């Protein structure tokens, strides 16, 4: 008459059993679903933390084939402006470069300059492009009580490209005119972007980039429950957010359920994820409320505060599986959120039933993450992660993710 | 509806239960099979790693009663030349000693000399033996613009032995002529070997030495899958290799199966091992393909990258047993490859069902291993290993290996 | 010693040169050892152009060099402040004396 439901397993309790395999790791397909209406080419999502996902990494994740969820620890208008950044981003275009103006004194220019760590500035007048100044233009004082009009390259010169021009054509003109900056303009010669030679010499055609119907990069955003949530969700949906995540510690509650329903009935053109949960019953509740995806993870970390401060949690491998089984015929995907420290874990989560996995601290050290163990680019981490998934998929003989989630088997281990 | 096949046990989960015992450790028989057509006097095989098995250790292992598998991390002709070394090796004979020539200047001799760390050189002419020079010959310049012809011991002198002469007769003549070098010659007086007094004063009659039908030391070699494999296997079989090991991370695959079959149908006079595997189904696949032995081991190490980077593996004790059971009536042996850190483990593997065990890092520090914790001679390690096996065999009352593999029992333990 | 004695402070006497002719693969290869890019292009004494870093971001130097009918030269001893003046107005870094 002690009330134990079951024995629950985490990642370190199980291993994947190798199977007959005809497809090589490099040839398996990693494409999956984030929500019933959103598809990722890789099963990766970055977590909604101020140390992890803002616009900068959100972009990176979208380009890599996954998605980022902007964190809410910031003003409403700030969070929506991050969503704007990601939704409006083109590869290497600064679409809002720092500018100057014919009448800005050269004293101000040197000052700016210094403050920013670069020297190239388009000269504008109420949006109209009228000239450009750079480092070369500044190598002599004509003698300084004078302005950018005096040293800038005048309008009649100026190499320009229209907005939406391929980088190649764009690269070609920079070299042929032996210059380093390309000014993007529109049909009225208003300045729409800056594109540098240095920025073109990097970063691909991301053929996996997760894009919306309009060819813009996908992004999500977190929201809590209570009072500003409705106002918050509204600004985020106005910003063009693809998916709204109702992100909480206890997803199996009146307040979370009600809010997921409220979102899905008020903003019918967004996708809604509901979370965190860890049981079958919780899963069915969010599905009924109309959740487009369900997020799985309560006390999934052995030292995490949920376990230790509250004595609450469910080992992730059994949580995921219990939720997977619950959502069977629904078409509602599940995301595995927490407790993954190695790429082996990511494979295990997938075979347990996840459609893709959310990660926090993996990405937290990265070059893209906010501010300032600095792990360098997100490229290497994401590549290693998928590297291991593919290896796992090779061993088990799973050609794609549907198969990986449904067919391989585990051995239970001890120590 | 979480998909667990079973609970799997590793070495630290079990212990051997002592039984009625009439034969002492020193009196049990350790002879076993490596492949259906190759017999070892001890159940030891050294692993195919650039840090472990090249010709030098391959020899040592053969002489000790086991076998070595030359690694593939080298050019095709290089790997085959290692196989040649082992297959052509006689105890203490340098069969390709460094030589000189009547006309090599004494400047060159002193130089060589230094470079090599020894001073004794047979003097030859297109294979014909014509004289010898050593340290004593070099203790005065007659005055150096002159050659080895001038200081060497002439042909008419020269103690020689024909090739294939016992070391005793050979030792006897060295002492009686009070000299340190024996020159081996053939029926035309062509130089076939050098045999030193220092080299005779060491190393036995290895009565356990694993030899082929022609009395040459046995050796194996690893090969992968893909493109040069066919060419590689061909040069290795031309080199006289006893056994070809198709050594891969995932043995239960189209590519490995197909290649094992290809080898066994193209080179019918070699033995073929197929690997790594960890399930019963995998075992049956390689047996069907015609494997002469099967190698067992996937993620057998608690920290190993397979487990951690890919989340894949099967604890070795259950892998071995599951494979043993599968190969029952076939006559196809199984080799246990990975996860052994103490000699107790080696006994456990044997009782679990292995015919012999492959080891890597055990031998990796050794004097024979490639280059440069230096563990000294392979003798001591191999002796300690078998020491513990014999003790285990004493406790369980197993007079030989067939019995050890089939009769004793385990207790399951906890911590 | 000659190396020092041939140093002005900066007019550089005896500069490293190249030819249209010399392969583009080899340029790039200099380039990298010498330090510095930028080489007055010469045939057999006569100045026929100039090749700097900007010309290289793209078989002979003939295709990518900056040609004679476009070179900014200054005759010797033009003072240095006059020479800087001209360098500024052409928005270039190297003056050929
Ligand atoms: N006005 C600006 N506003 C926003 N971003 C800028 C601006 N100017 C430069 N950047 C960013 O900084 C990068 C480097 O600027 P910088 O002026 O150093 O380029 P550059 O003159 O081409 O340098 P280099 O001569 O080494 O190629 C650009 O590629 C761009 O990403
Ligand atoms: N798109 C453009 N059209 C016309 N002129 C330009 C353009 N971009 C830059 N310039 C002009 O070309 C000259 C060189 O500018 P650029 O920015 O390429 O080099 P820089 O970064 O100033 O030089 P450096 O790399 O040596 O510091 C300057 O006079 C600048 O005003
Ligand atoms: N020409 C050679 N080619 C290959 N190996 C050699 C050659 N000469 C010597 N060795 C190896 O080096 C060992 C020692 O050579 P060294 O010349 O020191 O012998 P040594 O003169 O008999 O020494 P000591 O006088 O101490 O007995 C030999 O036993 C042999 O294994
Ligand atoms: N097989 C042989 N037949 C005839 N003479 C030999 C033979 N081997 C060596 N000698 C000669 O015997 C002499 C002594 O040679 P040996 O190699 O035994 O001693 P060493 O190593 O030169 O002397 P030490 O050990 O003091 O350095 C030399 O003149 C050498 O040329
Ligand atoms: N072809 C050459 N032969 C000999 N000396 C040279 C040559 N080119 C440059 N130098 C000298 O070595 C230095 C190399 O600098 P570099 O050629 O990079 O100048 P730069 O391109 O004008 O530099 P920056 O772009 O940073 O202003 C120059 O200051 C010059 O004194
Ligand atoms: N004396 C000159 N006359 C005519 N053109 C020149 C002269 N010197 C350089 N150029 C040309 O001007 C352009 C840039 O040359 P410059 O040496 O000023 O740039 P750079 O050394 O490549 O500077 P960075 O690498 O810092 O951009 C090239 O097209 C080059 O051929
Ligand atoms: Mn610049
Ligand atoms: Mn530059
Ligand atoms: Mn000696
Ligand atoms: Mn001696
Ligand atoms: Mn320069
Ligand atoms: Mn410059």
């Amino acid at each position: 008459m002690l009330r134990i439901s079951q024995e629950a397993l985490t990642f370190d309790d199980v291993l994947l059993i190798p199977g007959y395999s005809e497809v090589l790791p490099k040839d398996v397909s990693l494409k999956t679903r984030l929500t019933r209406g959103i598809e990722l080419n890789i099963p990766l999502v970055s977590a909604a933390m101020d140390t992890v996902t803002e616009a900068r990494l959100a972009i990176a994740m979208a380009q890599e084939g996954g998605i980022g969820i902007i964190h809410k620890n910031m003003g409403i208008e700030q969070q929506a402006a991050e969503v704007r950044k990601v939704k409006k981003h083109e590869t290497a275009i600064v679409r809002d470069p720092v500018t100057v103006t014919p009448s800005t004194k050269i004293i101000e220019l040197l000052q700016m300059a210094r403050e920013y760590g670069f020297s190239g500035f388009p000269v504008v007048e109420q949006g109209e492009l009228v000239g450009i100044v750079t480092g070369r233009d500044l190598r002599v004082k004509p003698n300084a009580g004078d302005t950018v009009a005096a040293i800038m390259t005048p309008k009649d010169k100026l190499v320009t490209a229209r907005e939406g021009t391929p980088l190649e054509e764009m690269k070609a003109k920079l070299y042929e005119n032996r210059i380093e900056k390309m000014l993007v303009v529109d049909e009225n010669f208003y300045l729409r972007g800056l594109v540098t030679f240095r920025d073109i010499e990097k970063a691909k055609t991301y053929p996996l980039a997760s894009k919306d119907e309009q060819g813009r990069l996908r992004v999500g955003a977190a929201v809590g429950t209570g009072a500003d949530t409705g106002e918050r969700v509204a600004a985020l949906v106005a910003a063009g957010v693809d998916v709204v995540v109702v992100d909480t510690a206890h997803g199996h509650s009146k307040g979370v359920i009600e809010r997921v329903r409220w979102v899905k009935q008020t903003f019918p053109d967004v996708q809604v994820i509901g979370g965190n949960i860890a049981t079958a019953e919780a899963a069915k509740a969010l599905a009924e409320a109309g959740a487009d995806a369900v997020k799985v993870g309560i006390g999934p970390g052995s030292i995490c505060t949920t376990r230790i401060v509250a004595g609450v949690g469910v080992p992730q491998i059994s949580a995921i599986a219990n939720v997977a089984a619950a959502l069977e015929g629904t078409g509602v995907p599940l995301i595995a959120d927490g407790g993954i420290r190695f790429s082996g874990d990511l494979a295990k989560a997938m075979v347990a039933g996840a459609y893709c996995v959310m990660m926090g601290s993996m990405f937290a050290g990265t070059e893209e993450a906010p501010g300032e163990p600095y792990k360098g680019a997100l490229s290497a981490i994401v590549h290693q992660l998928m590297g291991g998934l593919r290896a796992a998929m090779g061993y088990t003989g799973s050609a794609d993710i549907q198969q990986m989630r449904t067919q391989p088997q585990f051995v239970r281990i001890t120590g």
